[PDB]
């Protein structure tokens, strides 16, 4: 009865969270960024298309800007064509079946040296390629483009290897055992500018997991996106597992949901992006080999809901972080706070306090900048009709701010602006700027308040409640249960730790697949159980019919 | 929560078991239900009554039951959202209590009742509706309990001054459950799983699995189901499927059963998208073209004891039997032989009154009529042949005997579409085409749901077993490609199978759950500022 199926013993990982960085004056990361941001600057990279191992230009020149001086071009793409895709699946389905039969732990190899070199000789080149790039500063990098990303790679590696230990029971006569496949078919990544790390895990988790994989990145993170993948085909990734293919958004969603092929779509942006490829995969649903799966993260309109009972100063600080930390543009950012009326002077001071002392500059000349430029001049133009609109608005005022200025770069003051009216429409609809708008109720009204915090919006993704008296925590935990994916009681709504806080929300949020959790990578996975019988089988007949 | 398999009893004469369902059966004999629709707990009768019958002795209803219309629909929707919030904030041992409870129910004092309403309401034998009603549905609710609990034991890490938890919320919105008439315990799965998970539910059952699926439903309320957490709503399947679709606030389907009405649910919900509060989950397990292939090196007498349950146990009507059977030609003789020697002794008739049975009448007039198209096309068919059986006769009961039919081409309609029905297909290669046939095994149908290589050699084991890693979810190595036990086969398959969420493993509740993380900082925050900006 000897087993012809023979099954390995699985391996563990033993991985820990980044260590956030402190660059302090004359620290070697600080001099190395210095060193890196200074590389950048009046540089323009020349970037291709890569498939397999062919770096390939089309005639559809593209440039990224730099946000916060928008003469300097960061980079030169192109825009895959047609063609050029549907070779890049061609390639990457011939490609497949070898990569889905690598062990799991030869998958996991590759992300592991990436994030090491991650951690430490290209930091400072993926830092300063965020920073110059997209506008962020050196901390908003630092959390990104180093640590979120080295740990997606690392905790997705850790949860891959030991998903491998998940096996079914078996009984006599015989042996059962999970293969934990790849998706058959290719996977498209499609990622936004606001986090290089998303990127880096939209098309690497899906890869890990046995998947070759299209990845569109976001035309504004180009410089910095490029780098994570030139850095994961130095890691070991074999050629083909993830072509590198900016492209015209649309032209790539009608490409790949044309494919016969396609099994995944992985997804991070807006809704209405979002709902289009699900409506173009239903609509092509009868030429699909298999049925694909879809996953999407999409916006927020979160909330800092304030109990009479919070710390002050807690609010302010929590709250400045999370509306305008890297000028709002987090799909977790808190853009409506909910401020009780004993507490409104208070917090309304040092909140005006505060936001005096705010600096928005150039994030690589001078580090003293709290935020920079918003990403694009289309961001820009959109954050400027909100402030129009605050102008026009009766119900609301502009508190502080309500300047902005695009002749050098994207520049936009942060802005705080008072609503009376609950369900204006500046607290329902995500504006991706440095925009609060505060609402003020009656203390006596707070059960009420918690109600409207539930229901005024569409969306479901982060919110915090700040408060120190327990009952009022717990109700407010209970009320909000699904107003929020990611729920802070006394800290801010941004600033998810993988392995901590796995990210995501419902409603008009998303799928919810929370990556940084253990779970995710089981979308990327395809199961098949194997059961191997080791004695000849009986009598078709039962004995019961004798 | 430690949790066991239910066994399988043997039914020997002058058990308790044989005993006990012989007079389940005898009760039921000559009795028609009168089955409402159960909203909350409200009985509610419609104008538009409908009727179960026995599939083996269609003059006898077995049930009488009404459809629920658009407007009885959408107030059970109305019902159970409003109870879904208390019952997804109860702990989930509560849940999961309910579950345990009914399957103590099910493993006892009702075993002889929902095994005798499998038999009579869906034709089923002893033994298929003990591994169904029993054992299947029994271990659903043990094992998804124990995995429900032990998923609330994986949290994230926490770090000073922060303390992280993860609540794995239900669904928001309701879920809706849609089940087929094979498998008394499937629908028992797509309505439960999801409540365990705190989410609230329409259950449409099958029409022609009625009796059985009310027993289980009454059960899971004795069990101590709250009202209006599983909504008990047979409909007209397009009203259904319209109305729910239809609904803000539908947020899942769990769905078993053809191909074409789940890609028709999936694009409703597209169409809708706009409409929904959050993006609907659809979980959809559909049928399977599925293979025995056969290498020269195999134990003939378990090729053949093996096929003959695989192809022909239910009559077929599984989603993972056997309807393709590739033998090489030096083993041919020997199993064509003995195929037809043992097809001469299958006995089809009554399974209440007959425990000789191998197998009884089919589902349904539909499904006899789509079976017998399938005959016809094999007595046209210049590359089929009809080797034993091909037989079918609805005077009494919907019956069709097994058929066993030869294919001299491996690419005919006939290897390529399912039949659910009692009908299998062979095609033999010569043995040095061995490679050449395994590829075809692979890429001759659309579907990847179960298959079985038949060797007793190892290293075509090991070939075979990687050539056909997606050509079958449920992949067997000296073992039929049906009778998955939960905890030890999660099922399910790709390809056009469905969408692959292996209910019977530790994975698939997770469909049924959209986690929150909460972090709870215990110091305050401190400046706004970094440390690195100064
Ligand atoms: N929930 C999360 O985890 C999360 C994280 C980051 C950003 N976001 C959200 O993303 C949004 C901002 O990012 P954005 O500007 O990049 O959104 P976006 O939808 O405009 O673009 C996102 C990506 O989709 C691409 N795209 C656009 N149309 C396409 C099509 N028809 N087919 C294929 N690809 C297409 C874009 O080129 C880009 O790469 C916000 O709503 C924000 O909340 C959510
Ligand atoms: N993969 C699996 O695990 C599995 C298990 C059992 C059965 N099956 C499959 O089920 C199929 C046969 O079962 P079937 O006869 O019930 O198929 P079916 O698709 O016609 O019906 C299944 C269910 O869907 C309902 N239905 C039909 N149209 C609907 C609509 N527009 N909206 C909502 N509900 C609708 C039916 O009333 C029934 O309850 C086979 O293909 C078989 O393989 C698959």
């Amino acid at each position: 009865g000897s087993h012809m199926l023979r099954w390995k013993h699985t391996s563990s990982l033993k991985v820990a969270n980044e260590p956030i960085l402190a660059f302090s004056q004359g620290s070697p990361e600080r001099d190395a960024l210095q060193k890196a941001l200074k590389d950048l600057k009046g540089q323009t990279e020349a970037i291709p298309c890569v498939v397999g191992d062919e770096e390939v230009w089309t005639s559809d020149i593209q440039y990224q800007l730099s946000p916060f001086n928008h003469a300097h071009k960061v980079a030169k793409f192109c825009y895959a064509d047609k063609a050029l895709l549907n070779r890049a699946i061609d390639a990457a389905l011939a490609a497949r079946k070898e990569w889905d039969l690598k062990p799991m732990a030869d998958r996991a190899q590759v992300f592991l040296k990436a994030a090491d070199m991650l951690s430490g000789p290209r930091r400072a080149e993926v830092l300063a390629k965020t920073m110059v790039g997209q506008g962020k500063t050196v901390i908003q990098a630092e959390i990104d483009a180093a640590a979120e990303l080295i740990d997606f790679f690392r905790f997705n590696a850790k949860f891959a290897v030991e998903l491998e230990g998940e096996q079914p029971i078996s009984v006599p006569p015989s042996t059962n055992h999970t293969v934990y496949r790849g998706l058959e078919g290719f996977v498209a990544a499609i990622s936004p500018f606001n986090f290089t790390a998303i990127g880096g895990n939209l098309a690497g988790a899906p890869a890990l997991m046995g998947n070759v994989v299209l990845w569109k990145p976001s035309d504004t993170a180009m410089l910095a996106s490029y780098a994570v993948y030139r850095i994961l085909r130095e890691a070991g990734l074999p050629p083909n597992i993830i072509q590198f293919v900016p492209a015209d958004g649309p032209t790539f969603g009608d490409t790949v949901t044309s494919s016969e092929h396609l099994c995944g779509i992985n997804f991070t942006g807006s809704v209405p992006t979002f709902k289009h490829l699900w409506r173009q995969v239903a609509q092509n649903l009868d030429r699909f080999r298999t049925f694909p799966r879809l996953a999407g993260e999409c916006g927020g309109k979160n909330f800092h809901f304030v109990h009479s009972s919070a710390d002050v100063d807690s609010v302010v600080s929590g709250t400045l972080r999370s509306a305008f930390e890297y000028g709002g543009q987090k799909c977790s950012a808190c853009s409506r706070l909910y401020v009780p009326k004993s507490l409104w002077p208070q917090i309304k001071g040092r909140l005006l306090e505060e936001h005096s002392r705010i600096k928005v500059g150039d994030p690589a000349e001078d580090f003293g900048t709290f935020f920079s430029a918003v990403i694009d001049a289309k961001a820009f133009a959109r954050i400027k009709k909100w402030l129009e609109h605050a102008r026009s608005s009766p119900s609301l005022s502009i508190l502080a701010g309500g300047q902005c200025n695009e002749s050098v770069g994207y520049y936009v003051e942060p802005c705080i602006i008072e609503s009376k009216d609950p369900q204006e429409p500046i607290m329902k609809e995500e504006i991706f700027g440095p925009v609060l708008t505060v609402y003020v109720y009656p203390d006596d009204k707070y059960r009420e308040t918690l109600k409207l915090v539930d229901s005024t919006t569409s969306y479901g993704l982060t919110g915090a409640v700040f408060a120190q008296d327990k009952a009022i925590v717990q109700e407010a935990t209970r009320m909000l249960r699904n107003a929020a994916g990611n729920f802070y009681i006394n800290d801010k709504s941004t600033g998810s730790v993988v392995g901590q806080q796995p990210f995501g929300g419902a409603r008009a949020s998303g799928t919810n697949d929370k990556p940084g959790g253990p779970h995710y990578i089981l979308r990327w996975t395809s199961p098949q159980v194997i059961k191997e019988t080791h004695k000849p089988l009986g009598d078709w007949r039962y004995s019961y019919m004798q």
